[PDB]
RNA sequence: GCCCGGAUGAUCAGUGGUCUGGGGUGCAGGACCUGUAUGUCUCGACAGAGUGGUUCAAUUCCACCUUUCGGGCG
């Protein structure tokens, strides 16, 4: 009798590796975990006459870290090609080659529907932006300068300078509330320096409010005229239908050549991981080939046990839910600005982000705005970030005016809020009903 | 009752933060577990009271993901610094700090007792070298060089050209049957180019026989009075208490700017991670700081379950082992070889890797040598390296002649085995009851 | 620093105060944090620890002490189940604790008055033999037990190997429901004689046809002829109607002890049990009656359970039984009115309802034998088919019309459930399975 | 490819041909994809499944469903704890494999001529009982059970919730060792009558100065009054010399059932009980005679245990726990020495050892009362200390000298054991700490 | 479970990711398991589903035409 009982895992496991695409459903965990055993095993580190004389055997002294990464130790690729299948580790390579393909399916549904290729790469998305930077540089050995319409984030201001190059950065125009890509000067910029000392236009969609995603068609369109690269920064856009629409759009009137997308703000998984894809299966071919040696799997498997766990139902399921709870987060910071003479500022163009406007707090006579931010951190609210007036900074030797607000002069301090995915409504009744509390006590 | 219960692991706890260092025996399982809960809910992620309305919150999707991480989600460090503590994850923070001094203590015990400073980094080795090169632009500008000499070992070498600069391969001198070191071309080298176009020279001590450790002491005196730096690749040789050696005496009578190990090599743990070391306090947070945005936390957990499981005795003893079965393998392959009229080379200055000739196949006329490689493979031998002759082999547009032997005409095919940390003399045994019946089948 | 752990340490404290359900589930960082705790207060599990006995609570596999977290000394001491263990007090508070939560449900489920109860880790067939072991020195002359009958070989067996006689009374047909005897019960003590009679044993939860015992009427008859009342409630905690039946029999008559699943009640694995009863005392001598100590684990799955679930947790689930019940019960409905059958009307049952089969042949078709082996391969668990004129043998006795809890019931039927956990998936697979099943098996 | 996973299967394939132990362990991998792989086999775990029942399976917590590896359904059917569970396929598999893990542990052990066993899951005290309760139905008049004396609550209660009434035979002391009355033994039979008595009850393992009972004098006198006879061999697995005495006593004359714990043998968690014999059909009986369904957790831990310990691994921890068993003996034969106490000469008992304390005042100073107390605050476990003229009381019976097997031991002692699993460690803490213990308590 | 207006126009004769006529309308391993199986972004707008593999994207949307209906006019 101990045929049809693995008969039905057999075939969602089959189902799996001959399609490469999401269950629509999610396993059990009965059948995920009969999978990561039967891969584990494929390893040569867990076979059974096994005897092992190299200096890396996939040894492992403590049990508990074997038990905790099913087993799977010999991490992912060889020395010379982080693509390619591993003899001494069958197992890990499989596992590697679905994972990226079920997030390709992902990016897919997500809405890129044109992706041509990509990859998990075991690092963050700061320094997976690195990792394009440094691919080009070979290919444009002239190249300079990297023109990077401005965001106030350090992970991807530094990832320019790690790579070796100088970032250009563009301001920012005011239109409304809104932040928004500097057309002029980007295509000012690229003639005033010239386009062989462009490495790259470098963009970004996911941001902070009251910044929006960057014009992708017409950036692309720059860059297919100037024959330049355009690298975009998407590094919590997975989750926006509106951002992975203009990526996609992008790529259809114009050029993008890579962009970049973390693994714990899309996936929910810990951190430390991202996603290369691209429209030219062979350019995003090369990015993997420029990755030195091996590399961990952690990453991986945690994309591939939270994808399978979910399906694609379930991706479907968190990213209404998201869209909802953004509308219900903005209209419930739109009741409780209007109380203390304050306001939603209107940024109908970023779709994952929002900002309450603080008029009525003087940072230069009772620091109430620094306080506030203090306030909220001891109420444990999470990601409520404060952002003043006229704060300098200085980010590996390049000064910011202005910092956090991604310009020199917004005419208001102002307080973020985001709908991510995996928010629940008892995040936006906790956050409202703290800043509520917060807010009384700094005007009292 | 309560108490003296929980006063006998806190006092092994409040020891390990006070003073850093391993406890000398393993912890209980019981201890380690009550520790890495105290900390896993000092996470942000982990409050009970908790609302985030951020984009990275640390939010976990599927339960098996969460468990096996110990409910560690945020990573390691800042975006603008990867060693600053982390406000949403103080316990994240915590870990890497006792980690990094568990790792600094190890590197201490194992030879290296002036190490100034360290850091866990969650890419491997190649790509931490690329860290390295990258953190050196910035300090020399005009450089364009890196003299390496020779090892056919894909990762280390591409980690050069990932960074963007160009290997000068300086060839080993033949001393014996061992590959050694050619200083003279090396001076010469920095010479003929100039000190300010090197960017460092980037030597190795743990490798296959026959080659052995370079000569470090006089590398640095070099690199110390040519004013340049100096960048030893460490692989797996924390296990060496000879590699360990050199890399001190090279500090003392000259100049090391930062070493570099793997952990899976040295500390049996999942491959993806590795550490930078150097002497120089302040050149080592440099280079720390020239990552970009968070990391991975986990090479740095699976460290520090090792370490407190282990404890420093458990590692003195692993090292002792390593050192036993090294001479037993040596004593077996000289016996196995002697029947087949083979040799193991005279490598008396590599400690870790040894080398059986293979005179007696033909590979033009049978094709024994790469024969003897794939059977090898199918008994189930792993890390059997085998090396035929005039292999040509271009990797990353330079083109080795008789890659894989470090040299361009090495006198004969040979077999490497190594005797690495975690050995069991099943594993030797195995190795020669199937490397014995393998040579037999070629020859009839 | 730690200003953190304190919310974690209020949870806690707060159970070990009052003992009773947390009305929201606890999050597993703060279960686990409290389970870690609890096993190093016991002896083994100390570090500075040496082992000169017998009993010293060494694990040999890694993998069987982490599942168990690290509780290995089972709960009791040899001569008291109830007494807390010097080596092990985490295992001893832990035992305390599962009994104070499972109380506190008990309460919740709808008997208000219950006044002890113990966790014992064996399942409900060989609990109700602990009673009955209990009872008989107190009633040294009792060789009976009267006992309205049921065709369950648990129950059935569990007076004879506690050494007594069964004696079966039969059901009246009372509608399509099957019910208690109450004349020819308290004919049979008569007859008897109420000093021969160990105990009267009735029982709650039950498959359709069959109906929960008139508890009240058993209990007044037990009362007045002074004869203990053991109450079989193996699945009944799910059922405020059975609870409520069970308290009110208490109220006005006697009842000793009830007895209760845990698997079956509480979705935990198989093994479990609990005693519950009205009278402090006694309760307590059917918790000294047992010899040796205990697995734990039984106490330590209800204790993850509940404190995972919570009263709310509790309550929801309970909740949609109800739902459940009516939904499957609508469905039945309406399916057996295209197969020219109907469901049975047993109003008095609130768990288990029955389905007729007349238009199937059993006799000629063998058609009634064949559903419930066509059910089984497409994978209905549950749904148990009950044929007529079966004859069975269980330990010396045979009954005529097993399963159907009388020896000549009008027709044959099909009984389906709605037990606490159901899924809407559960009832409309179940529909659709049993569609195709008639369908094909007339042809 | 999957050239790989054949080796892992023909270790599985290989366990269900034969059935026996493996002589090296199961690595980890190859264990759990063995459990996980019968798991699915349950109908709980299948996945096109509704349940319409109400034992289906249903686990409300993933903490609880993922420690017991799947496993719900407990062993047996409601009418049989030894038939094969339809509803799941897997636990059934799991529970006969665990069974003949343990027969050929049982013969590995000592006594090879073992014809059938089961693993129970109620410690050795309850399952003592269900003997017991077994044998009432084939000599009904019997009410008596001949009991050699040894003070431990949980053996002796066990004849009392069976609900016999046990005849105390007193030992015979004979030299430092307290030994079978065998005449009394005898007298008492004959004052009573074969046929009032239910069985004898000997015991095997035991506190020094008691050793095991002459089991084949008592096998003789069983065979010819045509008595049953019933070992309590609750922690004589590890020991050669008590196997081999059951085999001898069952070879010369009768020896009906030997009951054996799982936690004290095996080292796994407290809970479950191994009954065997060398009549195929009253060991079958024994099981026929448990109602309801049991727990799987006791099995489940045993088969983990023994699958990674294999043979070789088995015989290394009995090798080991000879060894320890002389150095403790060395030890505490020097450290007696040194305070004029000395080791009771008890050769017949191969796992508990005994020193003197007749140097400590009890009724002067209370010092053997207070050297318990000190013993376990520096954290001694298994040190039982014995004082002089203790009256207890268990259930209704009570004993004088309790804990010493008799009335008037000559003096005052101190136990310790080599039970399996101890080190070096063990013996050379309790050293230390019982020399820091006396000399302090010498103030 | 005029396993084997309106099979799955030529792989029920639900729907954007050059997958022609569970008539008419608006087997194997003017139980009338006109495996209109021939969503030579914001009005061997963006995507041979008749004229996965051998508009960026259309099921052998618009106009593993032909046909047809309805309205185990006359
Ligand atoms: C998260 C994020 C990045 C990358 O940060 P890492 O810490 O490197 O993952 C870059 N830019 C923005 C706007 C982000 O939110
Ligand atoms: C392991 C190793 C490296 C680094 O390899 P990664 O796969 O990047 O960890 C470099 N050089 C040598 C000689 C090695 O053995
Ligand atoms: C350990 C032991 C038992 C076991 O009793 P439990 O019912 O398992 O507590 C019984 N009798 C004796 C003599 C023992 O040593
Ligand atoms: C479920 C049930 C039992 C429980 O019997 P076990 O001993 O747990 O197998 C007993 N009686 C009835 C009527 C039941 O429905």
């Amino acid at each position: 009798q101990g045929c049809e009982a693995r008969r039905s895992h057999e075939h969602l496991i089959r189902l799996l590796l001959e399609k490469g695409k999401c269950p629509e459903n999610g396993w059990d965990e009965s059948t995920l975990e009969l999978f990561l055993h039967e891969l584990a095993i494929m390893d040569s580190n867990n076979f059974l006459g096994n005897c092992g004389v190299g200096e890396r055997e996939g040894r492992v002294a403590s049990a508990l870290v074997a038990r905790r990464h099913y087993r799977f130790i010999h991490g992912i690729g060889r020395s010379g090609d982080i693509s390619a299948v591993q003899p001494k580790a069958a197992g890990s390579s499989l596992l590697n080659k679905i994972t990226n393909s079920l997030v390709l399916d992902i990016i897919k549904l997500a809405g890129v529907h044109t992706v041509a290729n990509c990859f998990v790469v075991p690092m963050a998305t700061g320094m997976s932006l690195t990792l394009c930077f440094l691919t080009l540089r070979h290919k444009r050995p002239k190249a300079k300068y990297i023109i990077w319409p401005r965001i106030d984030q350090k992970s991807c201001f530094k990832s320019m300078i790690t790579a070796g190059f100088e970032p250009v950065v563009i301001e920012n125009v005011l239109e409304g509330d809104e932040l928004r890509t500097d057309l002029k000067a980007v295509e000012a910029k690229v003639q005033e320096l010239g386009p062989d000392c462009i490495l790259c236009i470098h963009s970004t969609t996911s941001c902070f409010a009251p910044r929006v995603p960057d014009r992708l068609e017409e950036l692309a369109v720059i860059c297919a005229n100037y024959d330049i690269p355009h690298i975009v920064n998407n590094a919590y856009g997975v989750q926006s239908s509106k951002c992975m629409h203009l990526i996609q759009q992008g790529a259809r009137v114009g050029r993008i050549d890579a962009f970049v997308q973390s693994l714990d703000k899309n996936f929910m998984v810990p951190v430390g991981g991202a996603i290369i894809a691209g429209f030219n299966d062979s350019f995003i071919q090369e990015i993997s080939k420029m990755y030195p040696g091996r590399a961990s799997a952690s990453p991986s498997l945690d994309v591939l046990i939270t994808l399978l766990s979910l399906g694609s139902n379930g991706c479907k399921k968190l990213l209404k839910e998201r869209k909802e709870m953004f509308s219900y987060l903005s209209n419930q910071i739109k009741k409780l600005s209007e109380a203390y003479n304050e306001r939603l500022l209107h940024t109908p163009h970023n779709p994952i982000s929002l900002a309450m406007t603080l008029k009525t707090l003087d940072e230069h006579r009772d620091k109430a705005v620094t306080q506030l931010g203090s306030m909220l951190f001891t109420r444990q609210v999470s990601g409520a970030r404060v952002v003043p007036l006229g704060s300098m900074q200085t980010v590996s030797g390049y000064t910011f005016r202005g910092f956090m607000s991604h310009t020199n002069n917004y005419p208001c301090a102002y307080l973020n809020a985001a709908s991510a995915i995996g928010m629940k409504m008892q995040d936006v009744d906790l956050f409202i009903k703290r800043l509520d509390r917060c807010l009384k006590a700094v005007r009292k």
